[PDB]
């Protein structure tokens, strides 16, 4: 009568079991009303409960710091704090993965504030770790050694998305994103919920406890708890009117009217005036407004400032590509054209114009056609008999963009010699400079 | 008491109503036994139910030609048909897929019997057409202009594994490999079930009803009917003793033995002995001893038939690949080494060392370690720099590996000069066959 195996069916159908041939069952259904907040006000994710009837909603660990000083824990509180040595953002109370760690280290590189250096992310996982650096401009990154932009290793990836360098973990579901001037942590609640610690604090949805010592006790001052995380290295061992100018009004004003909801504008405008504060005219004012869009993107509404800011601080990078405050988070490439399951947030950056395309990842080239590009970003057609390095190549579609056989020319000799001194010369040819010529000539003796 | 959906429940449990709390549960669930003979002699497949109940056991259509003239159906009719023009190997009779047919072409790659160029295939699929030619002992494909050898577009493959360069279409489910002295078409039964047609025959699991001419008629000389699918197009419109070598005895041999069972070796041994007889002291008996090892292989029962060939029938490729019999059919190739996970039945074909290992797909350098590979064939390491394309080059690990840098050659020139005429000379640098510094030479 109970069954032989009032026992939980498949397809949440629990029955109560009358007999083996007939029973009484029941269907399981369960739907939560979207989670009212989230203490970050970033929107809720439904999470999907083991029995897969049933789903809840459950809120995103997201952490941001921008600029110099400034830092929005998991769960939204806002606190300024200024150091040198490498702080650790993120770590995990009770270990499960082997090493995670997202730290920061802001001017520990260099303690004088410049683009040189304004500060590095090392994201530690298991064996590898990834020191994102910006080296002037265009950031670089190390790996354990240098590595390229679409990285890939032991489940851990590493991409360029719009102004952002993303370092991913898929497993863990963790994305971390660094720019020049601001940095992002995203974590799925369900893996680190009240299990993570660090600057970022402490992913439990209330902001309250969001201050947690390496000891573990949290603090009221905030801003204190942020030096006790410290990370040790033998490296510095000791580690120890203001006008509101009217770029700084931009976030009150009507532009990011639809960021006003959804997003509170409060601690950015508040950053922005006591970064103008910190020094006039030195361009670090706009690092607040570069946040707040990213934030407004995230939330699935994309602006563009920039050019409300009259200048002052734009974009840099290379004239093939132009500037588009809202653009795909992963530029269509010829190559590697595919569903990528589009989140179609749309991001800002700089992409290939409207004509042409990205050619293919790792690459930067923007092509019409699609056609094979080689290691000089040169665009070549399919089917293009060109002669790059010194052997003649082909530019057949297929598994090998170029099959780049070897040339067919050698040094071109004089038997005879009958002049004094006559002497195979491997003068270089000037159509072929590999396919010199070695003929007779000439010399004084 | 009627249920608000006496239904078939999920899992492939099923019930009947007397409440919708109070069903009467049943469960279906069973295992027939295997197929125990197709036509082919192939063991079936297991083809899955549309629900979750049960299965059953369908045989692949597996059409395999050998040689010039020899042919076997989809049903293991066994014929021998000679042509010199293009001929159709498997279309249709009800179109479901657009312009789906592959179609064989004798003679006309080259008019050649031998391995040099016995003849070429072209496998059109909706708006593409593929067709596989071999120009000595290397085939090259044509895709509607030249391609390389891992193609991909719309849905269709083209990869070459072990001695077979293989197109498929994997939504569909349609392989065909061309060897230069065979092929072979693969079609799943419920896809092409009893739809098929040309000179392979109707996939219907019966011998019988395999030969039909174009119009649908039964006619039981295949061998005749084969004439009647001629594709005609504008390409070629005018188209219309022996001794018992003991060669062909290495099939009855004890070698063999596990093939004798699971597959029969009457066609391939009465095939090798005509091809013999045809014209002996010519080696076009060792296409029957290729085609039967690999259906071997299909069936598990992987041998090496060349060693003891007597030096007759070897393969070739450059000194980097060596011949391994019983090799992997997708190569662990360094870049997508993702434990590529395909059917583990050995094919035959040469590989790079067992110390190496390929560099990735379309490349055929044996990488020992990891590295990155230029447009020229040359491995590299990571974290290495050379000078390649009058650039400075870095391998290093990610995306594109080679990340190449202008020269930035810094000529420093030597231009105040004395000398009997003495005049500033740009010569190309020794040092830099890509700089041209100014070393100022005299008369
Ligand atoms: C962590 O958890 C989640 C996010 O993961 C968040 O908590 C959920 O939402 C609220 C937080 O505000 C929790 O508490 C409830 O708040 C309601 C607020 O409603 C007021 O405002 C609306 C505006 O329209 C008015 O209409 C309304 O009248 C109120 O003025 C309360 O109304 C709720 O009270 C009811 O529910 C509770 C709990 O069942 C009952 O005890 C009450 O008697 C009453 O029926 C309630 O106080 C809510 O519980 C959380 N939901 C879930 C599913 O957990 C938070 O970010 C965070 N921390 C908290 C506080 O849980
Ligand atoms: C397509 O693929 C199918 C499945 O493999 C094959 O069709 C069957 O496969 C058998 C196996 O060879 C074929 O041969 C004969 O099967 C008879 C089955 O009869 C028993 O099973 C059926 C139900 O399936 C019952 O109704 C019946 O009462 C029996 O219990 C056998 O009886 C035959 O035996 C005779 O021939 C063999 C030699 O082949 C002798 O050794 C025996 O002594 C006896 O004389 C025989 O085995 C047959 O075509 C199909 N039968 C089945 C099992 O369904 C086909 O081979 C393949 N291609 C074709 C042509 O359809
Ligand atoms: C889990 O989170 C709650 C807050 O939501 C916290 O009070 C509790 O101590 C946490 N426990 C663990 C497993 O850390
Ligand atoms: C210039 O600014 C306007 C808003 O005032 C904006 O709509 C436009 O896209 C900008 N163009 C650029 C980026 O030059
Ligand atoms: C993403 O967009 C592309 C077109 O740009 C589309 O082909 C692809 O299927 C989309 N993928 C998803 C699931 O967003
Ligand atoms: C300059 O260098 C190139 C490349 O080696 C060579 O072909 C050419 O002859 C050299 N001379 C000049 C000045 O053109
Ligand atoms: C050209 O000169 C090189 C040396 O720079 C020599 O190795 C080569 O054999 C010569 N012949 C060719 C290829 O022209
Ligand atoms: C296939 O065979 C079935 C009978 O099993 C028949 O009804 C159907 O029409 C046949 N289809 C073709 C086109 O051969
Ligand atoms: C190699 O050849 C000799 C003669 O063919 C034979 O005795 C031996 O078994 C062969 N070994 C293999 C299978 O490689
Ligand atoms: C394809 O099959 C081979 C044969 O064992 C097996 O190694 C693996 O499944 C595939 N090869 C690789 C490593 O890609
Ligand atoms: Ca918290
Ligand atoms: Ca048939």
């Amino acid at each position: 009568p109970e069954c032989p195996d009032t026992w939980w069916l498949c397809d949440c159908f629990m029955a109560t079991c009358k007999y083996n041939n007939t029973v009484e069952i029941v269907k399981v259904e369960c739907e939560p009303p979207p989670m009212p907040t989230c203490s970050n006000g970033l929107q809720p994710v439904r999470v999907e409960d083991p029995d897969g009837c049933c789903w809840h909603w459950e809120c995103d660990c997201y952490c941001t710091g921008w600029g110099d000083p400034h830092y929005v824990t998991f769960d939204g509180l806002y606190y300024s704090y200024q150091g040198n040595c490498t702080y650790v953002l993120v770590e995990e109370i009770s270990p499960s993965v082997d090493n995670f760690g997202v730290y920061i280290d802001n001017y520990h590189c260099d303690p004088n504030d410049k683009v040189s250096c304004p500060r590095t992310l090392i994201v530690r996982h298991e064996t590898q770790e990834v020191l994102i650096k910006t080296v002037h401009m265009m950031p670089m990154q190390v790996q354990v050694q240098a590595v390229a932009l679409p990285y890939k290793k032991y489940g851990l990836e590493v991409y360029q998305s719009g102004i952002n360098y993303v370092v991913d973990i898929p497993e863990l579901g963790v994305l971390v994103s660094y720019n020049g001037l601001s940095f992002s942590v995203r974590l799925p609640y369900h893996r680190f919920g009240n299990n993570t610690k660090g600057q970022c604090g402490t992913c439990t949805n209330t902001t309250s406890d969001d201050c947690i010592l390496p000891s573990g006790e949290i603090v009221s001052n905030c801003e204190a708890a942020a030096d006790q995380w410290l990370v040790n290295d033998p490296s510095k061992p000791h580690c120890p009117d203001c006008t509101p100018s009217p770029l700084c009004q931009l976030i009150k004003d009507s532009l990011f009217a639809q960021c006003h909801a959804l997003v509170p504008p409060q601690h950015y405008y508040d950053a922005c005036v006591f970064d103008s504060c910190f020094m006039p005219g030195s361009s670090l004012e706009c690092a607040s407004l570069q946040a707040y869009a990213a934030l407004c993107a995230q939330q699935n509404i994309c602006l563009d400032w920039r050019n409300h800011t009259h200048g002052a601080c734009l974009v840099e990078c290379p004239s093939h590509r132009e500037y588009q405050a809202c653009g795909p988070a992963e530029e269509p490439t010829c190559k590697s054209s595919s569903s990528q399951q589009n989140n179609t947030v749309l991001v800002e950056g700089c992409f290939c114009p409207e004509g042409t395309m990205n050619y293919a990842p790792g690459f930067d080239v923007c092509v019409k056609t699609c056609g094979c590009v080689g290691p000089d970003n040169v665009p070549r057609e399919f089917g293009e008999h060109f002669e790059f390095d010194c052997k003649n190549c082909v530019c057949l579609e297929g598994g090998s963009g170029i099959i780049c056989q070897p040339k067919r020319c050698s040094q071109k000799p004089v038997t005879h010699c009958v002049e004094d001194g006559t002497y195979l010369a491997t003068e270089v040819n000037p159509a072929d400079t590999c396919c010199n010529i070695t003929v007779c000539k000439c010399n004084t003796s």
